[PDB]
């Protein structure tokens, strides 16, 4: 039995990784995660200039799940970049870089400067989208302007989507670049709104208290978004993300298509250990089922 | 204390009745809602000929709500309408009536018929755009085309959207109908999938398991949508449908701004009866803050 995945031209030990902009922040967080047993790490969506991020409170944590405006906190491109060129330990397991830049111009100018950390230490990119994907011509024109930019595969980081004209829209700009060889499913389900019973204020300060849901809210969205993207796009890689708690969440996400999952909301609660916890569980799953290695049901979900 | 809600030239004991779809297919089951405590109730979404639906199972269960394809079957419009016409009692509550033609001429069609039972007898309207709602320019024919064959105000139950844009260009397009007086978010989050650990296979036969989720799941995104609207749109009542399980729900849909509140999976799992216990544990709340109405607190949710 394995949990081993062969991808992006990499061995990683199991599926697992934190997802952007949880525990990947400062050095210590990211140190914690290499020293943790996951598969991989990212790093927080970077800007090319430091931000201090939106006005907290800008976390909340729900019995279902999360709510959040962080608004990108990171201390900066240059920071991650510099991460990723002579501070991470590539002996342990491979590593992701998160980046946000507000324009196509921003992003095409990180990854310029991306492509020769890139090539030598072997880092790779995962371009957050997420909106751009929400507009398809952006999106493409996004994707062209970074293809153009940037030497090297990379990946997309994608908010979901709740209907199949938006799936087949947004796979066929996606199937038009070669390039971007995995594709994250899912950001957070945008927009929510939390409210506390006693105060009957909303819970987070930023934006009138809409924010981003993530946790048990979002597992059958991202269920769907993963799948949806596995079909359509039979030349790339899906990493899912979100809803994961149990090597059991986990089953599904790869059963749906996923290569690698993200785990968010439920690392924030209970810390780089959960991933010892998780690896086991899965495991577990496998076992009850006789399965030997992800190869054998990642996207087999059955109809009934 | 109090819950009654004085709106659309009606008294209402209470804010609560179904969510459409739920509970509203037969004589039967409107007998039920009739008979329970709710302070209203709606039809099934009808077509204009009967439809049988989508192949079994539709419908499932889930730890957090519920996901279902029904395929809208519904016994046909002239049956919602003789039950409006003859057999509803308007002394025992108000009626809703949904309609969701499959073109903008089929709910034309339905309203021409519709207009003299609503005249006569009170039956409000509820029409169901949930893509169309997903495009705008399609949203703004439908409405049009409903205002000139429709004498009577009537509202609309929209799907969640997920972005600032989309609330503003939908309630842009929303405040140029004046004959638009309600509107009900949300319509199930759609397109979410599960599947089963057990049988590593979908769980609804219909859109291989893709289907609308109910319940707790869309909750946040269902406060987040009636707030938004309510804000954008002062001069509608808004009606809130998801995730309500009990009276809290309940006082946090109404802090958003809702007006009425309606009850679809839970109702669907429980029963009419569930109709007093949110009506209990919606004065309990009340009671334990002072108010005596629910105009001293809807839409008075607070920001930081
Ligand atoms: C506090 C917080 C910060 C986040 N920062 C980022 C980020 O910088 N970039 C990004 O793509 N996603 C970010 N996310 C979203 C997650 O990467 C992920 O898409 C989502 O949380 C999945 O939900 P889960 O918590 O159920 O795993 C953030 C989420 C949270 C809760
Ligand atoms: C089995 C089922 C049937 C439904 N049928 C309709 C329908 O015919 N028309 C409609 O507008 N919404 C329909 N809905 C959606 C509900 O009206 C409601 O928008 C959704 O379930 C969210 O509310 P909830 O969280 O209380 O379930 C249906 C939902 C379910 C679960």
């Amino acid at each position: 039995m394995s949990l081993q995945v062969g991808i992006l031209g990499n061995t990683f030990a199991n599926p697992f990784m934190n997802a952007a902009g949880v525990m990947c922040s400062t050095e210590e967080e990211l140190a914690a995660m290499t020293e943790s047993t996951s598969g991989s790490l990212i790093t927080k969506s970077c800007t090319p200039a430091l931000r201090e991020g939106n006005p907290a409170p800008r976390y909340y944590t729900l019995p279902l799940g999360s709510i959040n405006s962080m608004g990108l906190p990171n201390k900066g491109f240059d920071f991650y970049l510099a991460y990723s060129a002579r501070h991470h330990d590539y002996s342990r397991k491979p590593l992701f870089i998160s980046i946000s830049g507000f324009s196509a111009e921003e992003n095409a100018e990180m990854c310029k400067r991306l492509a020769p950390v890139a090539a030598e230490k072997g880092v790779i990119l995962e371009l957050n989208l997420s909106q751009v994907a929400y507009d398809f011509d952006a999106m493409r024109r996004y994707l062209a302007a970074i293809s153009e930019a940037y030497p090297h595969p990379f990946g997309v980081k994608m908010p979901p989507y709740f209907d199949f004209a938006h799936f087949d829209a947004a796979a066929e700009i996606l199937n038009q670049f070669p390039k971007v060889q995995f594709i994250t499913c899912i950001n957070s389900i945008g927009n929510g709104l939390v409210i506390d019973v006693e105060t009957e204020s909303v819970v987070i300060k930023p934006k009138q208290g809409f924010g981003g849901l993530g946790g048990r809210y979002v597992f059958p969205t991202a269920l769907a978004n993963v799948n949806a993207f596995y079909r359509r796009c039979p030349g790339k890689l899906i990493f899912g993300c979100g809803g994961v708690y149990t090597g059991e969440d986990a089953f599904l996400h790869v059963l749906a298509g996923a290569s690698m999952v993200q785990v968010g909301t439920a690392l924030h609660e209970e810390g780089a250990a959960i991933f010892e916890r998780l690896t086991a569980e899965l495991l577990d799953v496998m076992a009850k089922k006789g399965y030997k290695a992800l190869d054998e049901f990642r996207g087999k979900v059955k109809a009934m």
